[PDB]
C-alpha cells in the first residue's frame, strides 16, 4: 500500500473509534466539575463488594460491546477467520477498555467518571484492591498527562486488539500484515500532527497486559 491509502486507513480506524467511543468527550470534560458529594462516596463505601463487582463488570462488559462494534467496523478486521476474531477481541477487548479509560480520568483532582459524576479511588474501596485500583488510576493518569487524544487512542487500541502475537491464532500472518499496517498508520499520524514526541512517553507494551492479567485474576473469582 500507498501513503494515500495509510491516510485512508487513519481516517477508517478514527471514523470507527469515533462512532464507537461510548460517551462523548465534550461530555465527559463538562463533566469534570460534577464531583460527588462525601456522602456519595460513603453510600459506594457502605455498599458489598459484590454489589461492586457486579457494577464494575456491568460497566465493563458495556464497554466490552463498543470495543467489539469498534472492530467490527474495521475491514482487514472483518476479512480474518471468525476464531481469530475471538482470539484477538477475547485478549484484547478488556485492554482497549483500560487504555479508553484515560477520557474519563481528570489529573486535576486524581478523579474518574463512573455512574454520572467524578469521583476518588476511594469510592472503589469496597472491592478490597487499592493495589488494583490504584494501577488503573496511575495508567489513566499515565495517558491524561500526555493529553492522550480521541485519534491516538483510536490508533494505539487498534493495535492493542490488532497483535499477531496472541496464541490461537490461525492466520497469524494475515494479522501480522494488518498490525504492520497499524503500525505504519499510528507513526504516520503521529508526524501529521507532531506528536512524535508521545511514543517514549507511553506505557511500556507489555504493561497493559500485566496491568489486565492481575485484574482478570481479581475479577475471575467474583464473576
Ligand atoms: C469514556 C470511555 O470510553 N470510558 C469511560 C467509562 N468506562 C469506564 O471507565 N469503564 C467501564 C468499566 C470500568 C471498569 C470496571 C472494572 C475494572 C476492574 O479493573 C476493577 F478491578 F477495577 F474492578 C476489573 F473489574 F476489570 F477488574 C476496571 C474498569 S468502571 O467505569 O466501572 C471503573 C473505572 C475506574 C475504576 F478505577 C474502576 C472501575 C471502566 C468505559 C470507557
Amino acid at each position: 500500500a500507498s501513503l494515500t491509502e495509510i491516510e485512508h486507513l487513519v481516517q477508517s480506524v478514527c471514523k470507527s473509534y469515533r462512532e464507537t467511543c461510548q460517551l462523548r468527550l465534550e461530555d465527559l470534560l463538562r463533566q469534570r466539575s460534577n464531583i460527588f458529594s462525601r456522602e456519595e462516596v460513603t453510600g459506594y463505601q457502605r455498599k458489598s463488594m459484590w454489589e461492586m463487582w457486579e457494577r464494575c463488570a456491568h460497566h465493563l462488559t458495556e464497554a466490552i460491546q463498543y470495543v467489539v462494534e469498534f472492530a467490527k467496523r474495521l475491514s482487514g478486521f472483518m476479512e480474518l477467520c471468525q476464531n481469530d476474531q475471538i482470539v484477538l477481541l477475547k485478549a484484547g477487548a478488556m485492554e482497549v477498555v483500560l487504555v479508553r479509560m484515560c477520557r474519563a480520568y481528570n489529573a486535576d483532582n486524581r478523579t474518574v467518571f463512573f455512574e454520572g459524576k467524578y469521583g476518588g479511588m476511594e469510592l472503589f474501596r469496597a472491592l478490597g484492591c487499592s493495589e488494583l485500583i490504584s494501577s488503573i488510576f496511575d495508567f489513566s493518569h499515565s495517558l491524561s498527562a500526555l493529553h492522550f487524544s480521541e485519534d491516538e487512542i483510536a490508533l494505539y487500541t487498534a493495535l492493542v486488539l490488532i497483535n499477531a502475537h496472541r496464541p490461537g491464532l490461525q492466520e497469524k500472518r494475515k494479522v501480522e500484515q494488518l498490525q504492520y499496517n497499524l503500525e505504519l498508520a499510528f507513526h504516520h499520524h503521529l508526524c501529521k500532527t507532531h506528536r512524535q514526541s508521545i511514543l517514549a512517553k507511553l506505557p511500556p507494551k507489555g504493561k497493559l497486559r500485566s496491568l489486565c492479567s492481575q485484574h482478570v485474576e481479581r475479577l475471575q473469582i467474583f464473576q
